């Protein structure tokens, strides 16, 4: 085969190919400043004896602690190069999650800027990496891992999730299945590289030979900001979470931009619901660019379905995540541990070569959730299966409550209103009204252009629902309040109450 993507076996074995086929294309460009293959190619191997020399051998966790922009590319490559795995620690994390990671990974060495009161104290400044510009071992395996990426914390420590480079090869190799990408394509790096959709941005270029266009620190605060680079530089690919799609069709509308030029919109993160959709469709239609709802976990190396959006979406009231990419096998799983009738709810179950070998030093943890039937990954989602194999997303497992006399599920509760025309968002909790009077409350977010009541949020509840499973107060909220990780900051929304 002539495909490197089919013939490598490893990221750096394919992008070593990807360079050497044609080493003046660009890589990464930041602002007019344009690196091109064989450039990132040789740098990121001349920062690779750099760290070398800071002792760094295969198998090792080398701490990354950098903004998205070209030397920490060149870093992510110079620690794979080596035959290490990177461990990108987000700027804005409180430090306790900096600290966490760094201890629970051992990492050995961090290539950035320490965060204050940072343990690992074998550093390599970002001023070195800039050094080794312009200057001129077997490398890893399949097996070897590529990345450990801490889940957020929701129900206890962060878990750390080690990838191997024959995980991210799958998920590489799945993708034009769903999308037509080529060399031509200049994919906007915007993702903290803690978050596994900066691993997309970053290798659904490289392993095309696109171009990753670095969102510059001047546009890194709005959404105008934002469209105006997409925009000046030709940026054809962008990945979005459903809420940042908002306040970019706002901005795209008001301002009169031409979004044209993209060739696609990638949602991952959250539930796409057609109330977030329909002002762009309006405004921009659903062929330039295509827009593709995507879901997927850390666990199963960043996306598992994809969903192309299309009028018949923007018709239903659900978030329809849409067929898993072909590496994976699937279960939608009842209570009693065995399969659900097609069309009802249950847990999500995962196999294939895109499944992660677990958790890092998390034994326990690692046997539930990665279960033999087949090793299958449990997601803690629900969902329920159409009658085309697509999914529909449905919320988490882990939401039911007992209140009043009654099990509730929450996440039912939150799908009834997120079926509400001019709901974008909601978050459905408990709240203390009298002393030992605990109710279901609703913090919601209403669509831009709209001001729906709780009177009218109650009425349109009570057409879908028991009223054991009515919100007993709605509070419209500019936005729900989210943590780092984007999550939702559920202490926020209680002080918001
Ligand atoms: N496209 C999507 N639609 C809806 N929800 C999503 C989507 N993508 C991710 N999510 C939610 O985010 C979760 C992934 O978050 P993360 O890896 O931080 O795990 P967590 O459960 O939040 O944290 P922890 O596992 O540490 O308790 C998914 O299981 C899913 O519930």
């Amino acid at each position: 085969t002539s495909d490197p993507i089919a013939r490598n076996s490893d990221l750096v074995s394919l992008f070593r190919e990807v360079a050497a086929t044609a080493p003046e294309r660009t890589a990464l460009s930041a602002e007019d400043d344009r690196i091109s293959y064989g450039r990132l190619d040789a740098w990121s191997d001349a920062v690779a004896r750099t760290l070398l020399a800071e002792g760094v051998r295969p198998g090792d966790r080398v701490a990354l602690r950098m903004s998205p922009g070209a030397e920490a590319i060149v870093a992510i490559l110079a620690i794979l190069k080596c035959g290490a795995a990177y461990v990108p620690v987000d700027l804005r994390n409180p430090v306790s999650r900096s600290d966490f990671i760094l201890a629970d990974s051992g990492a050995s060495a961090l290539i950035g800027e320490p965060h204050e009161g940072c343990a690992v104290t074998r550093v390599v400044r970002t001023a070195a990496v800039a050094e080794c510009k312009d200057a001129e071992a077997p490398g890893p395996g399949a097996e070897d891992m590529a990345y450990v990426i801490y889940t957020s914390g929701t129900t206890g420590n962060p878990k750390g999730v080690p990838v191997r480079h024959a995980n991210v090869l799958a998920l590489l190799a799945g993708a034009p299945s769903v999308f037509d990408f080529s060399g031509d394509d200049r994919w906007l790096l915007f993702h903290s590289l803690s978050f596994d959709f900066s691993v997309w941005e970053i290798w659904g270029a490289f392993s095309t030979g696109a171009e990753l266009v670095v969102l510059p620190h001047w546009a890194a605060r709005t959404p105008e900001q934002y469209l105006a680079v997409i925009i000046d530089r030709g940026v054809t690919v962008i990945n979005q979470t459903p809420t940042a799609f908002l306040a970019l069709t706002e901005a795209a509308v008001r301002g009169g931009r031409d979004v044209s030029g993209l060739r696609y919109v990638i949602f991952g993160g959250e539930k796409l619901t057609a109330p977030m959709l329909r002002p762009w469709a309006k405004a921009f239609g659903l062929d330039r660019p295509r827009l593709v709802n995507g879901y997927g976990i850390t666990e199963t190396t960043v996306f598992t379905t994809f969903e192309e959006i299309t009028e018949a979406y923007l018709a239903q009231d659900a978030s329809i995540i849409g067929r898993a990419l072909p590496s994976f096998g699937t279960r939608v799983v009842g209570d009693d541990g065995r399969d659900v009738a097609p069309g009802e709810t249950g847990e999500l179950w995962l196999s294939g070569a895109q499944l992660a070998e677990g958790y890092l030093r998390r034994p326990e943890l690692t046997a539930e959730k990665f279960p033999e039937v087949v090793r299958y990954y449990r997601t803690g989602d629900l969902v329920s299966e159409l009658p085309d194999g697509r999914f529909a997303y449905e919320g988490r497992a882990d939401l039911q409550i007992k209140l009043r006399g009654y099990r509730i599920e929450l996440s039912d509760i939150e799908t009834a209103v997120r079926r509400h025309d001019d709901v974008v968002d909601a978050v459905v909790t408990v709240r203390e009204f009298k002393p030992g009077d605990l109710r279901l409350v609703c913090a919601y977010v209403a669509r831009e252009g709209s001001a729906t009541t709780a009177r009218e949020l109650r009425n349109h509840i009570k057409t879908l629902l028991p009223a054991y499973m009515h919100p007993a107060r709605y509070l419209p909220l500019p936005g729900l309040p989210r943590t780092v990780n984007g999550k939702v900051d559920r202490a926020a929304v209680a002080r918001s109450w």
